[PDB]
């Protein structure tokens, strides 16, 4: 939501990394929109149809970033590297949105992912194995994550659950873009893994401080029956907001009364401070992170579009 | 159907070739099966439910076979390719089926035949990134024949429509397995070639011959609205039994009183003959396939798979 489409919009204070990264951003969409519109007029008019004009990727500029740190940044292979990610991104949400007249619509959806997924490993067989190699850990771990969201928790830990489904549906693919970006320009290996650990960590704050907005400021994920991670540490509480919060929240709510009611128990609660407090311990991995990368204006970007995310909910925000 | 059936179990004149192909397809069968089962519980679970004990698995014993004209045959990346290969036919088997309460089911197999494509990516990690390319296309051409199937013929001749479906969604497969399991156990470019094409029309052969029984013997593709290549054929003549057919075959039929009609035009049209002398044009291209092979025990026994076949339903069947 507004924590990955803001990331992309936060102005990098230098005005050349500035134009080095938006030049290889259009060469990201040109390939792209090719690879999108490749195959039969048939399949091409369905994936044409289904594209939603965006705006900027966070994915792909995530991964030229990543390459900034190489011998050969923003070169052939990491804009093709980059398409990839942004390709299976793209691909996951076809699939995912199917799951969340309509019997047409969902075949095409699933053959839309699928022809991506094609499109994806055509390019990959020239990036090299061991892309493809990462693609399939990186890909099992969403496909993973859609399957945990799926089944729900059952009886685990609902606050490991709610971890584990973002880790796998949203961090990892992050975390790919900065691995092969830094990858493909010849990153030492430290400065290739950094960045993955990085982008895993802000795909964790992304997500649950989009969540804490949600609540804190309609509630549209509670209608859903969708409990995020301050609803769970107010769950948890031995308190009276704690137990009256476990008496209402059994599933779906219904009308705009009881949604109101919990939005007013979750803000007596402490679960904004708890869900925020996890926050700023990604937030230090981020950090702990970006210390093993050399200092540059690329560095500061990085660590700006994490800050920038957590203000959003954090303290004086 | 029967076809692809009953070809893993015509059986080799030669006693070793069946010994050492066996031994294979147990290996296959092993590596299959871990990566069916490899993930967490909660998805594997849904996997191994999915996974129907099949049998003989033609599109891997087929790669098998290709192999015995390398100078490695048999050997670990062979066996390695064709399970990449049935891992496919089986991802594209649960995307179908979906197509083709039951909000879960349908999230769930869209979600097991992407696990299994993440599984596959993975071991073509291993074999290569010529295996990846190939992939890449093999993959996009099925997935272009499911999504033309799905919209269907539209504007185009019937006929056309038809082959190209066939050899979208079942062809290119088979001619990948031959592709793989030869080039893998390092054949000559000639052989791989010849191997490869003829899998693709003995994929023809299966799925057409397949088409003539149903109708020759229920007629259960009738019932449903799909006209197959005899069908197709009798509808084009210009004869009483063509115009008749012309005005019946406007869609699903429904009683068995309407199918029973047509199924008797059929067999007074020229369509059955029509459909067996477009097998015979596949066979004699399969010959020519096979021409470009040296001779030996399992050059004859593709061969007798393909005959056999064609015998099914060909002269004196």
């Amino acid at each position: 939501g507004v924590s990955t489409t803001g990331a992309s919009q936060v102005e990098f204070g230098d005005p050349e990394l500035t134009a080095r990264i938006n030049d290889a951003m259009v060469q990201v969409e040109e390939l792209l929109h090719t690879e999108l519109s490749s195959g039969e007029d048939f399949l091409v008019d369905i994936v044409m149809h289904l594209t939603r004009a965006g705006g900027k990727r966070f994915r792909p500029m995530f991964a030229l970033l990543a390459s900034e740190f190489g011998e050969k940044p923003l070169s052939e292979n990491v804009i093709k590297a980059a398409v990839v990610v942004e390709i299976t991104h793209l691909a996951t949400l076809y699939h995912d949105d199917v799951m969340d007249n309509a019997r047409w619509d969902n075949s095409v959806a699933i053959l839309a992912g699928d022809i991506l997924l094609a499109h994806a490993s055509g390019l990959m067989s020239q990036l090299g194995t061991d892309t493809v190699a990462h693609f399939a850990e990186t890909f099992g771990e969403l496909v993973t994550g859609q399957m945990r969201e799926t089944v729900g928790p059952r009886d685990t830990d609902p606050i490991e659950h709610y971890t584990n489904v973002i880790r796998e549906k949203t961090g990892v693919l992050i975390a790919s873009a900065g691995y092969l970006g830094a990858m493909h320009a010849g990153a030492a290996p430290e400065h290739i893994d950094a960045l993955k650990n990085f982008g895993a960590a802000v795909g964790m704050i992304f997500q649950i401080v989009d969540d804490i907005i949600d609540i804190f400021s309609p509630g549209t994920d509670l209608r859903e029956g969708v409990f995020t991670l301050p609803v769970l540490y107010a769950l948890r509480e031995d308190t009276p907001v704690g137990a009256e919060l476990r008496d209402i929240l059994t599933g779906p709510l219904e009308d705009d009364e009881t949604v109101n009611h919990v939005l007013e128990l979750l803000s007596q609660s402490g679960g904004r401070q708890a869900a925020l407090d996890e926050v700023y311990r990604y937030m230090d991995i981020a950090n702990a992170e970006l210390d093993r990368l050399p200092d540059s204006t690329v560095k500061e970007a990085l660590r700006n579009l994490a800050t920038f995310t957590v203000k959003r909910v954090g303290e004086g925000h």
